[PDB]
């Protein structure tokens, strides 16, 4: 897999992000990873997490996997950087998501986040509270 430049346009929760990529706008999905809504418990926190790492960034990057690059809604399907740090791994480090929608040909770094995930539980943090 390769990493690929795309810049912030705007945060939107936990686990979508709306980002230039190659010229046009796209809604990014965050692949392997499940945030919870807005709505629910530790979604402002995870809406929080992801705007801070995306805003912060100097330099954004996708990295798609080797199947689906876009879901059933027109979402990019991709794991994001923010200056070299997995925004998806981030996110299940500290329990504000969880590992979620492993599908067969896309899952390329389910093991790198369950480990995340383990250790986020071990903590007992947030989401794993
Ligand atoms: C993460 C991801 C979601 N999806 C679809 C599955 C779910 O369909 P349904 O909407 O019918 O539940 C939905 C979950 O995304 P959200 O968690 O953003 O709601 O997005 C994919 O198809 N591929 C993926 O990799
Ligand atoms: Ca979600």
């Amino acid at each position: 897999l390769h990493k690929e430049p795309a810049t912030l346009i705007k945060a939107i929760d936990g686990d979508t992000v709306k980002l230039m990529y190659k010229g046009q706008p796209m809604t990014f999905r965050l692949l392997l990873v499940d945030t919870p809504e807005f709505n629910e418990k530790y979604g402002p926190e995870a809406s929080a997490f992801t705007k801070k790492m995306a805003e912060n960034a100097k330099k954004i990057e996708v990295e798609f996997d080797k199947g689906q690059r876009t879901d059933k809604y027109g979402r990019g399907l991709a794991y994001a950087y923010a200056d070299g740090k997995m925004v998806n791994e981030a996110l299940v480090r500290q329990g504000l998501a969880k590992v979620a929608y492993v599908y067969k040909g896309n899952n390329t770094h389910e093991q790198l986040l369950r480990k995340a995930e383990a250790q986020a539980k071990k903590e007992k943090l947030n989401i794993w509270s």
